[PDB]
DNA sequence: ATACGCGGCCGCCCATCAGAATCCCGGTGCCGAGGCCGCTCAATTGGTCGTAGACAGCTCTAGCACCGCTTAAACGCACGTACGCGCT
């Protein structure tokens, strides 16, 4: 049949998580996958830009964790960062 | 010819039977998590090769600092004009 996939599983949990029964609509559902799939372009593009500026030719969390510094604004940006680096450091404490 | 009787009418308080209306319990429809599920095609798994890029060495630009002669530019104040803004 068709494709045209989204985030929808994602999105739901997380509201789960927040308010077990509370409800959404089906148009606020495409604003979400609408609105992540945006922010998803936004963030990946600007780690490949620098990647092949200061001249090299992988992108890795690094340069995300840069990136991500200066895509917002200072409150929100330390505690992302801060959740952002754990989870990975957990990561790999499994293996 | 002349006087007595009364008759249903009626206000009265006083009695009976049904209807209206509030409280004691209700069914109904809408919304949103749930469950079920199943054919399956995208992620994961185990695996090889090679190449970016970390890293250490190195040298070799340019960013810093610092100073003093020179002076243009900033400063602060004095005076009034011609706008901001208030009213009608």
């Amino acid at each position: 049949k068709t494709r045209k996939e989204s985030y929808a599983i994602y999105v739901y949990k997380v509201l789960k998580q927040v308010h077990p029964d509370t409800g959404i609509s089906s148009k606020a559902m495409s604003i979400m996958n609408s609105f992540v799939n945006d922010v998803f372009e936004r963030i990946a593009g600007e780690a490949s830009r620098l990647a092949h500026y200061n001249k090299r030719s992988t992108i890795t969390s690094r340069e995300i964790q840069t990136a991500v510094r200066l895509l917002l604004p200072g409150e929100l940006a330390k505690h992302a960062v801060s959740e952002g680096t754990k989870a990975v450091t957990k990561y790999t404490s499994a293996k």
